[PDB]
């Protein structure tokens, strides 16, 4: 169910927070885009905050989804779930402990957001089930009491597979 | 030549659940899901299959190298306590989901009127496995627990049962 909310978007992924609210990364959205989900961009409310992108639609497309809470990051030390999909069919829940806010440069590209450490990053990578460049846009979600909270979207991972950056807003 | 097959292609429906090809002629599953009706498994008659059982663990060795595409893999009884392993869950829905688990000590529990046993593990999914649409189901019985040591893959057993909370699972071994 939650997995049906994470969909291909551009060169990566995005996530439906509510029937009219979709979050992704600007790194994913192709250059020169004109329409999203059949809706002209001029009709879509667009908020970009660094690598974080928030789209709100005039009409409730995806009427099946239950709206979730969108927050800016998580308290330091909070364990969250990183829900990554691959184009090949794998659905992978990785555990992530969130740290402080940071800026990171890997390959000339600079990203910013909340830093996190994957608890099994090295383990998943050793079996070729770790983070890859195509995982950009996948959500960081945790359950707070009876709330389901989305704290941001994936934008980068270190080559070792353990250090990640979550874009927020 | 051709690409080696995906490790996921080695997980096949068997009876009511799944089993896993460890070698071209070595298939492991859970006894809970065995059809126990017909006299043929794959293309061999039961009488020609060498069978070894231990509790909920079932080991079938075939006289012929069937699944010729499969690279042989190490089969061991459990893993050292503390090892993080991957539970490769395949569902008939087409969903492929690897879950991390940290393995504990040998354990026993009761489920659905029967006693099961093997090595326990706790799922490492961040939030609780059943909080979100994660965690295992009875239909996942027989899926393998695998980890990598050095450059080799090691299989430690198959899925048998899970706690009512969904966060503790047990791995049948032998």
């Amino acid at each position: 169910s939650i997995w049906s909310r994470i969909v291909n978007f551009g060169s990566g992924w995005g996530f439906w927070v509510s029937p009219s609210l979709f979050i992704t990364s600007t790194h994913v959205i192709p250059q020169g885009a004109k329409e999203f989900f059949g809706v002209p961009i001029k009709q879509i409310q667009v908020h970009k905050s660094g690598e974080f992108c928030r789209l709100r639609f005039p009409k409730p497309i995806r009427t099946d989804v239950t709206g979730m809470i969108l927050e800016e990051g998580a308290p330091e030390g909070t364990v969250v779930t990183l829900l990554i999909k691959r184009s090949t069919g794998e659905l992978m829940p990785l555990a992530a402990r969130m740290g402080t806010h940071a800026t990171m440069k890997i390959q000339g590209r600079t990203v910013g957001g909340q830093m996190g450490m994957l608890l099994t990053g090295s383990n998943a990578k050793s079996m070729d089930l770790g983070t890859t460049p195509g995982d950009c846009g996948c959500p960081y979600i945790y359950k707070r009491g009876n709330d389901y909270v989305v704290i941001g979207v994936h934008t980068a991972a270190a080559r070792g597979g353990n250090t990640v950056i979550c874009a927020t807003q």
